[PDB]
């Protein structure tokens, strides 16, 4: 209610400890914030952990209590509830690990809780469905910024955090900063009288762009017609999180048909982008899928093989690669997409029958899923609607970049995996060229035989966070 100022006490805070690489790490901790004066779900909380330096006037790794990086982590994935994480949280989904690890680097860490596609208020209502991911990400920024200088921390060096849908949870915080799109529901939730644009993003595998994800699976995956995956099991644990197990397939005469034309597509999407190399000539495909953008694909993944063969890993483990004496010279993309198998069916986003986590997260209150691409419209093998082209323009992080603005991020760290095919490389690699194009400093990379995960990499993550705040 009105009755919640929305003011932080560093009063709050108090004295606990981790374990870190073998030795003790303090902290002070303040939790369950309600960080909105009218939440609609009980997710909707923050945490703040301080290093404890900052509560006894010192410093750490370069430090103090008015200047360290505020690391803003979610624990989003599947575009479903993030709860609110902690270094001394074992249930899942948590990255308790990457907290205890941040805290140990001097970094506050914010950790809010974040509203899903399976959310539900006290009446049972769905409330969690598109935008309200990245509409609760914008208010706990903004309650940070709003208690400057209260809360420990800078508030001008919010650097955000995720993987997967968390990951494009990160990017979109970075990428739409104080974007008018998202005042009203900002506004209904009472949310801190404060901007919302951040310092840095970090994003693992960003689950993003995803009215073209389809498009481009397909130009990737096109010709390849067994697929591997996973699906749950039963199962009860102490740590609550899901058991899955293998479920495979064989694409249908119809799937593949679908396949070649959203294939063909994808050369016609990517183009109209006007992507372009650092020597500044465009990036393109013809129309059987080739040319200079898939040699930027295939360049990136050459890269990722020579850094783990100069580590000694045998990067045989997947098919296509030439060595020519100690170099990576070549790869037959092709070939190596073929080891590395095909996860999703076709469509692999917009599925005709409205199944996907993207469906239920485009659905609201009316409707529990949707479909965000013209083609699923029109091959829908369900009653179904479009979601608003706003609300899918508005959840893009593509959509804000076509300039070098203010209100964007100027400094970006993307990783996604090379064995990763939760989507196409293309999706982050269009990601990472477009921030490029646009001035912003992008540090990315595809890290060699690296799966759908995030914070495999903190060494060199809080190495790049340093360069920028130290
Ligand atoms: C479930 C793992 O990671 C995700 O966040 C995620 C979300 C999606 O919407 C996907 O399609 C996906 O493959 C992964």
């Amino acid at each position: 209610s009105m009755s919640n100022r929305l003011i932080f006490d560093a009063d709050w805070l108090v004295p606990e400890q981790v374990q870190v690489a073998g030795q003790a790490i303090q902290y002070y901790a303040a939790r369950n914030i309600q960080y909105v004066q009218h939440p609609v779900a009980a997710i909707q909380v923050l945490n703040v952990f301080v290093p404890a330096a900052y509560l006894h006037g010192s410093s750490v790794n370069g430090y103090q209590r008015a200047t360290a990086p505020i690391l803003m982590p979610n624990t989003v994935g599947g575009y479903l509830p993030g709860p609110a994480d902690d270094p001394q949280r074992v249930t899942w989904p948590t990255n308790a690990g990457t907290i205890q690890q941040a805290l140990k680097r001097g970094y506050v860490v914010v950790a809010a809780g974040i509203r899903g596609r399976t959310t539900v208020d006290k009446s049972g209502q769905r409330v969690g469905q598109a935008p309200a991911f990245i509409v609760d990400m914008k208010a706990a920024i903004r309650y940070v910024k709003y208690n400057q200088g209260r809360l420990p921390g800078d508030a001008n060096r919010i650097i955000t955090n995720g993987t997967a849908a968390g990951g494009a949870t990160s990017a979109l915080a970075g990428a739409s900063g104080n974007s008018a799109y998202f005042e009203p529901a900002l506004t209904a939730l009472g949310a801190a009288p404060a901007t919302d644009d951040i310092f840095a993003v970090s994003a693992y595998c960003p689950i993003h762009n995803l009215e073209h994800a389809d498009m481009a699976y397909e130009w990737q995956f096109n010709g390849i017609n067994d697929w591997h995956r996973y699906q749950p099991v039963a199962g009860t644990t102490k740590n609550g999180r899901p058991k899955f197990e293998p479920v495979s397939g064989q694409l249908t005469v119809e799937e593949q048909a679908l396949s070649l034309a959203l294939k063909a597509q994808f050369s016609t999407y990517l183009n109209q982008l006007k992507l372009t190399a650092s020597d500044g000539t465009h990036l393109t495909l013809n129309e059987a899928g080739m040319g200079s953008f898939r040699d930027v694909v295939r360049q990136l993944l050459i890269s990722s093989a020579q850094t783990a063969f100069d580590q000694g890993t045998d990067i045989h483990k997947y098919a296509g690669f030439v060595v020519t004496g100690n170099q990576v010279t070549d790869l037959d993309l092709s070939a190596y997409l073929k080891s590395l198998t095909r996860m999703k069916a076709v469509p692999a986003f917009d599925q005709l029958d409205l199944t996907s986590p993207e469906n239920n997260l485009f659905g609201d209150a009316t409707a529990k899923a949707k479909h965000f691409t013209a083609l699923a419209q029109t091959r829908s093998t369900v009653t179904a609607q479009l979601a608003d082209a706003e609300l899918i323009q508005a959840i893009n992080p593509l959509s804000y970049l076509t300039t070098t603005s203010s209100q964007v991020a100027k400094h970006w760290r993307i990783r996604h995996g090379a064995a990763d095919r939760d989507t196409s490389f293309a999706i982050p690699i269009i990601l990472a060229i477009m921030l490029e194009n646009h001035g912003y400093g992008i540090d990315f990379a595809l890290p060699w035989d690296i799966p759908h995960s995030g914070d495999y990499d903190l060494g060199d993550l809080f190495s790049w966070i340093d360069g920028l705040c130290q």
